[PDB]
């Protein structure tokens, strides 16, 4: 029932770009694009939490073909238009430093994707992943801990849960649990999907809580920049009490390195009741209730 590897690298699906929109507003850092592809003429199906691969054109420095890079699917199974014909990605352009040969290095696939024109054909493989799947239990609690483009799987959950057109398209899933997104970004113009996230929080104030950690605008208690681990420590007691519920699932997605500060906050909270978090967390992973995708 979970689609996996309907397309593979040796014969990928050739989709077309429908749109390529910027998500970072003026005054923000970097480039993050929302890219929608046309899936008609193929049999690519997917569900929420999965990833697809993109094969960029060209060769590396050794003259070998460029391999695929994985990207979290940013749309629900129905696509952004709820017509079951499209798939969306949330792609940040990668670029970096001088202690890595030259001046500015541009990431191959992310530069390729963020500057791709509507009408362009793209090689798409997948879907892949069973680690970030949403339970069909409408009474689940869902804690979502995201930084940057780790917002992508979270957007697929929230849209399925809260969009009017999704609710009408998924009669079997009418969410009525509680979900809490803690979203870490550097600036307010960097809050990907800000308007849509904040509309959900207005319509469903008892089912969705939205917390930001904005590091260039907020300070933690120690005087440093506000990062997501600082917001998690602020609410560590509350987060631990929700995690104790049998219905609660936790999702962590973003760049690698956020997990260590989430654990240290939850460890101190758990210790107060004689629980060692690292052993409780092993049981949550085994039970399928602790979901991590960092990169
Ligand atoms: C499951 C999964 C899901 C992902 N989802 C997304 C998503 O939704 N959105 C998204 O934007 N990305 C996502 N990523 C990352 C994405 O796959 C690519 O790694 C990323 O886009 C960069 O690829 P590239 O082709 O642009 O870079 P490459 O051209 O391969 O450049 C990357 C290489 O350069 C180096 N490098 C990178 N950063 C630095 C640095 N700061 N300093 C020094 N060297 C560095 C490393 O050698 C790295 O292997 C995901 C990754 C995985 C594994």
């Amino acid at each position: 029932d979970v689609p996996v590897n309907l397309y593979r690298p040796n014969a990928p699906f050739i989709g077309k770009v429908i749109s390529n929109e910027p998500l970072v507003k003026e005054g923000g850092i970097g480039i993050v694009q929302h890219i929608k592809f046309d899936l008609t003429g193929g049999n690519l199906k997917y569900i929420e939490g999965q990833s697809i691969g993109i094969i960029p054109p060209g060769v590396d420095k050794n003259g070998k073909p460029e391999q695929l890079r994985l990207y979290s699917i940013a749309s629900t199974r129905h696509g952004d238009d709820v017509d079951d014909k499209t798939i969306s990605l949330c792609v940040r352009q990668l670029e970096y430093k001088h202690p890595e040969s030259g001046e500015t290095v541009y990431g191959v696939c992310s530069t390729y994707l963020t500057h791709i024109e509507p009408g362009s054909e793209v090689k798409i493989t997948g879907p892949v992943g069973k680690e970030m799947l949403l339970p069909d239990d409408p009474e689940a609690n869902v804690i979502m801990l995201a930084t940057g483009t780790g917002i992508a799987p979270m957007r697929t959950y929230l849209w399925r849960m809260f969009k009017d057109a999704e609710r009408a398209a998924n009669p079997e899933y009418q969410f009525k649990g509680f979900s809490w997104l803690v979203f870490g970004v550097p600036t307010t113009p960097n809050i990907l999907y800000k308007e849509e996230l904040e509309e959900i929080q207005q319509k469903y104030p008892d089912n969705f809580r939205l917390t930001y950690a904005i590091s260039r605008e907020q300070k933690n208690p120690q005087g440093g920049r506000m990062y997501i681990q600082d917001r998690v420590a602020e609410h560590a007691d509350q987060l631990w009490q929700l995690i104790k519920n049998q219905k609660t699932h936790t999702y962590i997605c973003g760049l690698r390195g956020m997990e260590e500060g989430i654990d240290a906050a939850l460890s101190a909270a758990a210790a107060k009741e004689g629980v060692t978090w690292s052993d409780y967390q092993k049981d949550l992973k085994k039970a399928g209730r602790w979901h991590v995708e960092t990169y």
